[PDB]
């Protein structure tokens, strides 16, 4: 039987069905999590979406930059797996930046009132969820982000990759204040997974060179990763993070894993 049995789980980031999150909440399910699903925004497409998850789970709203929603998100999901029951993991799969940071604008042309509302929903987020979230989470729990690797610079990522470096680091203090709860903390830092947005991107709406850049990086990945890379399959990554939802990497923390095939170790 299950990997995550009998585990109570909040994930976040769920918005299509070709989200990260949706998988991620997919491959939990299937292996004996009970859910809480968190959204943003359009909370009736995502309980659309979510009703085509394996079993039934309740749908909380979250804008990471409410400060109410947060101060009262403990409460609320406490409401909703019953008084007197803890959280054993949490799932940050949360991230935005306006294309004024990233794709075709210039490096230089991102203007700071943009580049700061991407960090704030990208990394700090990771933050205020934990200090929300912990003193409702059992010990032998975990928290797990999503991370695409930033210690290389890229074109067209942009100020997203400074998010992502901002989001390792805050993810280390974050594993110092989890760690006196019991409480692991860490990033899967995954390959490229073309979302629905990544799909229309490939596709061309950001023009040509955008279209063309997507496409080398991805053909490159593949060839790099001595057991390949599958853009188009998102499970992969779901179930390392599954993994470390589990109570089977129990001395890991303040950490990155990567599910990426390997192409970060190979040059080319």
């Amino acid at each position: 039987t299950g990997l995550l049995d009998g585990k109570r789980i909040l994930v976040s980031g769920i918005i299509t069905d070709s989200s990260i999150a949706f998988h991620i909440a997919r491959v939990a399910q299937e292996q004996g999590a009970q859910l809480v699903l968190t959204g943003f925004d359009r909370l009736r497409l995502i309980q659309r979406i979510t009703d085509r998850l394996p079993a039934k789970a309740p749908l909380l709203e979250l804008d990471v930059q409410n400060e109410e929603h947060l101060a009262s998100l403990a409460g609320r999901v406490t409401e909703a797996i019953g008084a007197g029951n803890k959280l054993d993991g949490v799932v940050h799969s949360i991230g935005f930046m306006p294309q004024t940071g990233m794709g075709i604008n210039p490096f230089f042309d991102a203007p700071y009132a943009d580049v700061s509302k991407g960090i704030h929903i990208s990394a700090y987020s990771y933050a205020s969820m934990a200090k929300a979230l912990l003193p409702i989470m059992n010990p032998g729990g975990s928290i797990v982000g999503m991370d695409f690797d930033p210690s290389r610079a890229m074109p067209a990522y942009n100020w997203m990759t400074v998010a992502k470096s901002a989001l390792e680091s805050v993810n280390r203090f974050v594993a110092r204040e989890a760690g006196k709860y019991g409480v692991r903390s860490n990033l899967v830092a995954a390959g490229p997974i073309r979302t629905l947005a990544m799909s229309a991107i490939v596709g061309g709406a950001l023009g040509e060179e955008a279209g063309a850049q997507i496409q080398l990086l991805e053909e490159g990945w593949d060839q790099r990763a001595p057991i390949g890379w599958n853009m188009k399959d998102a499970t992969p990554v779901a179930k390392t993070v599954c993994a470390l939802l589990s109570d089977w990497l129990p001395a890991t923390t303040g950490d990155i894993i990567y599910a990426d095939g390997g192409a970060h170790t190979q040059l080319l």
